[PDB]
């Protein structure tokens, strides 16, 4: 899949299960279109989100509900979510991981991106 | 000042100076509304964004606009900008810090009385 | 394998290829003993560094050669070397991937632990 | 100062208080030599560690008490410390940022002139 979102939790050294991503696509009027959304399995990772040929150009945003993670651990964190925004396939189809790792306070993302 | 944003560069290990921060507060329609806004200093700070009396409780949004300092420098970025919402709680310092680098950015908060 | 070693470049969003990796163990004299070492593969990652039987107990220090693969890169980075020392199996045999996230003035790193 | 420690508690939001830090440098024999050390303040900072005159070239590590942070904290670390391995090389301050939390932690340097 050519979207892949990997999500760590720095608190327990662990995969962040169950943690709720929707994938928004910008519209040609400027506004935020639902393009995709999952869940982490038991390995941090949301699969499947979508195909090569529906991951066109584009600038696309992904939310990491955190909030909802930490609140069910009993942590109350600062930020509402994590939200990664970025241009995809201007010079091409690519392969994005978008890997976030998460603390209460502070979280950070990366992305890995590869040729196919 | 109850609102600081400091911006760090990770590849150059130095203050992200001259970075654009824009602060929005959410609207009773879920709408972002400027808020307040700012180039970062040489020491990669945005001072003086709002005061006491302004900053209520709400949710808010910092987007700091990564994409252009990685283009002024020369380096091909990942990122539009980075993206810092939050919730505001009633004595409270908010200091956000983002540390950038061209395909990854971290954020933090530093909450204190 | 109990022990493997994953880098990323967050200059370019890839794999960190072609990083040494080194692995020490305190002794009972306090020094440190060379455990193993490798390379980073074309994924950024570190394998067979160990086995289930030869990972004892112990204190570990990861070595992970940051500043010649900056170095090669056309980049003079601020560190040494990014090393992760820490404390292993201590409530039994875990399974531990390291993870660097390299910057030229800054790294990151995270364990996942988990449990076979 | 030539070298200033920054320590942040990615749980809390907070600086990391009363958090031991060690700065070595390297010998000739290439052991690591003690070189100073003092404990963060409420804002999280080591200062006054050394001088222009004492921080001569050369290769130094600062290593921070991250376990016993936590364990006051009680919280399960991973890291037995932080460690931070640098070549000082000739103005330049060297500021040394640590971002903790039990799993993870990340150093940034920021030298500035
Ligand atoms: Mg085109
Ligand atoms: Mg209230
Ligand atoms: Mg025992
Ligand atoms: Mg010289």
């Amino acid at each position: 899949c050519p979207l892949m979102v990997k999500v760590l939790d720095a608190v327990r050294g662990s995969p962040a299960i169950n943690v709720a991503g929707h994938v928004f696509r910008k519209a040609a009027d400027d506004t935020w279109e639902p393009f995709a959304s999952g869940k982490t399995s038991e390995s941090g990772e949301l699969h499947g989100l979508t195909t090569e040929e529906e991951f066109v150009e584009g600038i696309y945003k992904v939310e990491i509900d955190t909030k909802s993670y930490w609140k069910a651990l009993g942590i109350s964190p600062f930020h509402e979510h994590a939200e990664v925004v970025f241009t995809a396939n201007d010079s091409g189809p690519r392969r994005y991981t978008i890997a976030a790792l998460l603390s209460p306070y502070s979280y950070s993302t990366t992305a890995v991106v590869t040729n196919p």
